[PDB]
């Protein structure tokens, strides 16, 4: 890229290396991701039309010299770093609520346009000095697909379901909501089965009563141990009942019972939502 002036490599992103770069002409500072099919090109291109304040803007999709580059609006920090930086004192509840509320607005928008994320995690939630938080990498999993963190994966994906639904994003966001609250990942699995069993150990091994059709899932085994469900009061203390109620609805096993982003925005937990300024050290 002669048009760009690589300011520095900022990591080995999900689909390849990413650099902070400055457009030599416009002078704009952007994030440039070089990706490792005409089908993908078209899908990816469609995402350039997906604009919302809580979605990281995809500025350009460049297919040149038979290589793929994605140009994104730049944000200085991700939620994973912010959480680590806030680990001693914890992110204040008003800011956790503001962030959750904005992320749900972003999801509601994407989902209303039939676009799924599929791989939400703290690392792809970007924040700025003005108190905004934005979802990065929306739609890339589908446009592409085919050590990976499993911590935020919905149980239907772990059980081998081949058709994802918007519910997988709500599950991931519930896991992130819990992590901001407790300052510890909710389900830190280190293998697909450890991930699944960590979920079962906390929410109870699912059965046909709470999840109709679960025993017919591709990777379900009658041999799975049967764990009893624990109480949310023990899961995300000291979160209040409004928060626990919303989290419980975001973590329902049955994707069809899982709350939608639109419905979650109307949950009583957000009655007093505000938009605080975070303490950001850049
Ligand atoms: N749009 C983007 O600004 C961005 C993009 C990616 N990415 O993998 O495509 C990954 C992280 C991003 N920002 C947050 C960020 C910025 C700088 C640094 C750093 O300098 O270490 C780390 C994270």
């Amino acid at each position: 890229m002669e048009n760009f002036q690589k300011v520095e490599k900022i990591g080995e992103g999900t689909y390849g290396v990413v650099y902070k770069a400055r457009n030599k002409l416009t002078g704009e500072v952007v994030a440039l991701k070089k990706i490792r099919p005409s089908t993908a090109i078209r899908e990816i291109s469609l995402l350039k039309e997906l604009n919302h304040p809580n979605i990281v803007k995809l500025l350009d999709v460049i297919h040149t010299e038979n290589k793929l580059y994605l140009v994104f609006e730049f944000l200085h920090q991700d939620l994973k770093k912010f959480m680590d930086a806030s680990a001693l004192t914890g992110i204040p509840l008003p800011l956790i609520k503001s962030y959750l509320f904005q992320l749900l607005q972003g999801l509601a928008f994407c989902h209303s346009h039939r676009v799924l994320h599929r791989d939400l995690k703290p690392q792809n939630l970007l924040i700025n000095t003005e108190g905004a938080i934005k979802l990065a990498d929306f739609g890339l999993a589908r446009a592409f697909g085919v050590v990976v963190t499993l911590w935020y994966r919905a149980p239907e994906i772990l059980l081998g379901c081949k058709y994802y639904s918007t519910a997988v994003d709500i599950w991931s966001l519930g896991c992130i909501f819990a992590e901001m609250v407790t300052r510890r990942a909710l389900f830190p699995g280190d293998s697909e089965i450890d991930q699944l069993f960590r979920i079962f150990r906390t929410l109870g091994t699912p059965d046909e009563v709470v999840w109709p059709g679960v025993t017919s899932m591709p990777d379900y085994k009658p041999s799975f141990p049967k764990w009893a469900r624990q109480d949310f009061s023990k899961v995300v203390p000291p979160l209040d009942e409004d928060g626990r109620s919303l989290l419980s609805q975001m973590l329902h096993y049955d994707p069809n019972k899982r709350i939608s982003a639109k419905a979650a925005l109307a949950h009583p937990f957000f009655q007093d939502v505000t938009k605080p300024v975070p303490h950001l050290r850049l």
